[PDB]
């Protein structure tokens, strides 16, 4: 059996070991070297550490850290870790932000709303199931259109600050059978919702300033909700007046128009628009940084399987894609969109890692940054490389168990009874349309990146028509 460790790190002083430990997590090493570092001194992928915010924004940085994929599914066991109002952490935004509501997301499957809410989302995206198609290859089709005037003009193109209008567009409408252009928003929504989500999430980001002037503005005390409450407003009432047909099923389950609605701009706006926002530029850097052969491979298999299709693009000529479905998948486990999980310890568990087992009491915040999971080696081979085939076939398939992006393994399905990305097969779904959009355009295409404050910055410098 495996002995049992001390859990080895420690919080330091009061009041300066958290903003120290801040101070590299944001600035001086950045997440992942934060967390390697301390691997290596500790010896060890289970360790105490301070998280941010810490400040005036989380009342307790004190955390249990699990680095490595035996460890880490702690964080799905419903049994072992409550899930309330820990969503972004060690702190949770003012309600004020969301209606006056805890929202879906913050919510443990104890609740009895939790069931409700889940089964509200659910029901939305599978009557959604015949407009994704049609509305992602037109609104993408419109983005790559525009890239291609943008790369003419420029010698480069922005992809982030397109593709934002360009999400937010196909969501309205393949969700809700509405063009934002067709209503008072217009263009508006990413704007909108941008704000909003950064004063739900900047404890949690840099934005590039320097740190004399991020720290008091951003990384001390929450920005006030008031100011983005007109905002919210112009985004509520979009909701509210779109998404009829989907709230005679909220009133069905026993959901009130007000909180359906609080709910459905949440999981439209945050949860899908904001993981899209991360995930998208991310793919195309990382396809992109794979090369011109893999492209061309890329090319070759969707341009072939949608001509054994009659030129139709469906769920089964995509099951013949398997070089795609790799690659998602690949984007996936090697970067996880949302690479922080939270659970409070519901009573003393014993947690086994690789070597060692460790004991915590009833409690505990336990916190696991996901890449360190999804990239360990001890579960994955070269595991710090993007293999784009690594998923062909039946034995690479076997290892999607180990895929984590959506909170739970990538062979689970999200339930009411657990807190796994109630989008899961919508997310897997869109990024393959998405891949697939690129390739039956572009036999290949060269990229520019940079940082930003959610995923990556990236603009095409090159886009080969087929
Ligand atoms: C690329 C886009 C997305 C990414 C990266 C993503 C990722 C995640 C992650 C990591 C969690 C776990 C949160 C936690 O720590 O507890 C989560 C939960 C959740 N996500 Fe997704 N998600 C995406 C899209 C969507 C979509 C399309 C929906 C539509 C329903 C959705 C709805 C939800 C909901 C409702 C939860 C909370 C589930 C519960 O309370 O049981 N997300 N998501
Ligand atoms: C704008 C929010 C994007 C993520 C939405 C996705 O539905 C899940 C929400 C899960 C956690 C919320 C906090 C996300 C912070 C993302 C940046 C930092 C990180 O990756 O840990
Ligand atoms: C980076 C914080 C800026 C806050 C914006 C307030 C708009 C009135």
């Amino acid at each position: 059996d495996l002995p049992i460790r001390n859990i080895p790190g420690n919080y330091g002083l009061p009041i300066v070991g958290p903003i120290k430990d801040r101070w590299d997590y944001f600035y001086d090493q950045g997440a992942e070297e934060f967390f390697k570092s301390r691997i290596r001194k500790y010896n060890s992928t289970v360790y105490r550490v301070n998280m941010p915010p810490g400040a005036f924004i989380a009342e307790n940085p004190q955390v249990v850290a699990l680095l490595d994929g035996k460890s880490f599914p702690v964080l799905f066991d419903v049994d072992k870790v409550e899930k309330k109002d820990l969503l972004t952490g060690t702190y949770m935004p003012s309600t004020e932000l969301t209606g006056g509501y805890r929202i879906l997301s913050y919510l443990d499957p104890s609740e009895p709303k939790h069931e409700k809410l889940k089964n509200l989302l659910f029901f939305l995206l599978k009557s959604s199931r015949n407009r994704i198609f049609p509305e992602f290859q037109a609104t993408y089709s419109e983005l790559f259109d525009s890239l291609e005037k943008e790369l003419s003009l420029k010698g480069k193109a922005d992809f982030g600050g397109s593709s934002d209008g360009t999400a937010f567009n196909f969501l309205a409408r393949a969700f809700y059978g509405t063009n934002p252009a067709d209503t008072k928003l217009k263009a508006d929504a990413p704007g909108l919702i941008t704000k909003w989500v950064l004063f739900n999430l900047h404890p949690l980001l840099s934005i590039g300033l320097p740190r004399v002037i991020e720290e008091p503005l951003i990384h001390t005390f929450s920005l006030p909700p008031a100011l983005v409450k007109s905002d919210y407003q112009r985004l509520y009432e979009f909701f509210l007046e779109s998404a009829g047909e989907i709230l005679v099923e909220a009133d069905k389950l026993g959901i009130s128009r007000e909180e359906a609605t609080h709910n459905l701009l949440f999981a439209t706006c945050f949860n899908t628009w904001g993981g899209m926002k991360i995930l998208f530029p991310n793919m195309v850097k990382r396809i992109g940084r794979a090369g011109h052969q893999v492209h061309n491979r890329l090319a070759e298999e969707i341009r072939s399987v949608i001509k054994s299709n009659g030129g139709e693009l469906t769920m089964g000529a995509i099951e013949k894609m398997e070089l795609t479905k790799s690659v998602v998948y690949e984007c996936l486990r090697f970067e996880p969109p949302v690479t922080a999980q939270y659970g409070r310890a519901k009573k003393d568990l014993v947690i086994e890692s690789h070597d060692a087992a460790f004991k915590v009491k009833a409690g505990e915040m336990l916190y696991g940054y996901q890449p360190l999971a999804t990239r360990d080696p001890k579960i994955f081979d070269r595991a710090d490389e993007f293999v784009p085939e690594r998923f062909v076939g039946e034995e690479g398939e076997k290892l999607l168990r180990h895929v984590l992006w959506s909170n739970g393994p990538e062979t689970e399905t999200p339930t009411v009874g657990n807190k796994q990305c109630a989008g899961k097969d919508f997310v897997v779904l869109v990024a393959r349309l998405f891949v697939i959009e690129i390739f039956r355009r572009y036999d290949s295409f060269d990229i520019e990146v940079g940082t930003s404050p959610l995923g990556s910055s990236v603009n095409f410098s090159s886009l080969r028509k087929a």
